[PDB]
C-alpha cells in the first residue's frame, strides 16, 4: 500500500497534459487504494523513472508533505517561461522616438500577461511600464495623473494628435 | 458654524516632509469632522488651505481630484519625498551583476531599491524573480532559480562559489 503495485509512471516528459494526467492518475490510485498522505509521500519515488528519478533524488528533502510533492512535479515539469526571463525582456527596450504609445503598451502588456495571473495589480503594472515610456510623453504625463493603462493611452493619444 | 475652511488655522505651503504632510492632513480632517463639512464641500473649499507652491500645485491638479478622498491621496503622493516606484524598477534593471561584483554587495544594492517599494507588494519569491536575470553567469551556472527560496539561500550559495574561486 505504498505504490509498489501501481501501474502509473512518469519519466520527466515536459508536457503539461502528460503531467496533469499522471498527477490525476496517482491521486485517484491513492484515493481508491486508501493510501495515507504520509505513505504516498514515502512511496512516490516508485512511480518515477529516468530523469524524473534523478530529479526526485535532488528535491525530495523539499517535499515535507504529499501536497508539496505534487506541487514540485507541476512546478518543475509543466513548461513555462521563467518569471525572471519575462522581467528581463520587459526592461530590455525603452519606447523608441517613433513607436506610438498604443503599440508600445500592447507589446509590454503582452509580456506582463506571461507572468502568474494574480501576481501584479494594474497599479504595479503601470509602475513597471512607466519608466520605459518615451520622454516625449513623460514631459506631459505625471505618473500620479494616471491610475489605469486606459488613462495613460487617452493622454498619450492626445499628445500624438497634437503632433 | 462653518461650511468652509475660513475658521481653519491650518495651512500647507508644499513642504516635502512626510510628518508635515500627515500632520496637516490630520488637522484638516479634524476641522472637517468638528465643523460637520461634507466630503463634497471640503473638496470645493480646499484651495483656502494652500499657499505658495502648494497653491500653484493645486491649480494644476484640481481637475484630477473628483472627490475629497482623491484630493487627500494626491497630496500624499505628490508631497511625500520618495523615489517613485517606476524609477526604482528602472534603476533596479539598469545594471547587471559585473564580473567583479560579489554576491553580498550586488544583493545589498538591489535590496536598497526593493526596500523603497511598498512592503506588502512583492514577496521574497517575486523579489528573487526580479533579481535572478541580473545575476552574473558565474553564479547562475551553479545556482538554479528553483534551488533558492530566500535572499539568505542566494547569499549562502554565492559565498561558497566565491570561497572556491
Ligand atoms: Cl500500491
Ligand atoms: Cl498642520
Ligand atoms: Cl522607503
Ligand atoms: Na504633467
Ligand atoms: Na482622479
Amino acid at each position: 500500500g505504498n505504490f509498489s503495485a501501481c501501474t502509473h509512471s512518469f519519466g520527466g516528459t515536459r508536457d503539461h497534459d502528460v503531467v496533469e494526467e499522471f498527477i490525476g492518475n496517482i491521486e485517484t490510485y491513492k484515493d481508491v487504494e486508501g493510501i495515507s498522505d504520509e505513505n504516498a509521500l514515502k512511496g512516490i519515488s516508485l512511480l518515477f523513472y529516468g530523469m524524473a528519478s534523478t530529479w526526485w533524488q535532488g528535491v525530495r528533502k523539499e517535499a515535507t508533505t504529499w501536497k508539496e510533492a505534487i506541487a514540485l512535479i507541476r512546478e518543475h515539469f509543466s513548461p513555462t517561461k521563467p518569471a525572471y526571463q519575462i522581467y528581463m525582456e520587459f526592461f530590455q527596450n525603452k519606447q523608441d522616438d517613433h513607436d506610438p504609445i498604443d503599440t508600445f503598451v500592447i507589446q509590454k502588456r503582452a509580456l506582463l500577461a506571461q507572468l502568474p495571473s494574480g501576481r501584479h495589480d494594474e497599479e504595479t503594472e503601470l509602475d513597471l511600464l512607466f519608466g520605459l515610456l518615451n520622454i516625449k510623453y513623460r514631459k506631459h504625463i505625471s505618473r500620479h495623473s494616471v491610475h489605469t493603462f486606459k488613462d495613460l493611452l487617452e493622454q498619450g493619444r492626445i499628445i500624438e494628435h497634437n503632433n
